[PDB]
């Protein structure tokens, strides 16, 4: 039932790029879902606390969400898009994992994922 630590954003000896494609996964992809009417479940860690989720942490051991993912872009936590890529997946999937088919929720996540799969489409070539 408690919050668990949230994932790293910073890790000093974690080696780091910033790519033209990382670079657009920040201002194309991580803007565009962030602005979204749709947004707001996902710009922070879960609170299972004051959501009274108490069973959240037991079901999803891979957390993630879109405050984390723009504060390692804006921190130039990764090596590679993929590394990026997988980190929304991991949220998408979490979100579909722990929550009832049909949900508001999941229609929120979809909404955001649709946007997120018709960006990386046109991920730029390195
Ligand atoms: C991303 N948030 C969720 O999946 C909830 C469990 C609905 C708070």
């Amino acid at each position: 039932s408690m919050n668990p630590p949230p994932p790293e954003t910073s890790n000093p000896n974690k080696p780091k790029r910033q790519t033209n494609q990382l670079q657009y996964l920040l201002r194309v992809v991580l803007k565009t879902l962030w602005k979204h009417q749709f947004a707001w479940p996902f710009q922070q860690p879960v609170d299972a606390v004051k959501l009274n989720l108490p069973d959240y942490y037991k079901i999803i051991k891979t957390p993630m969400d879109m405050g984390t993912i723009k504060k390692r872009l804006e921190n130039n936590y990764y090596w590679n898009a993929q590394e990026c890529i997988q980190d929304f997946n991991t949220m998408f999937t979490n979100c579909y994992i722990y929550n009832k088919p049909g949900d508001d929720i999941v229609l929120m996540a979809e909404a955001l994922e649709k946007l997120f799969l018709q960006k990386i489409n046109e991920l730029p070539t390195e």
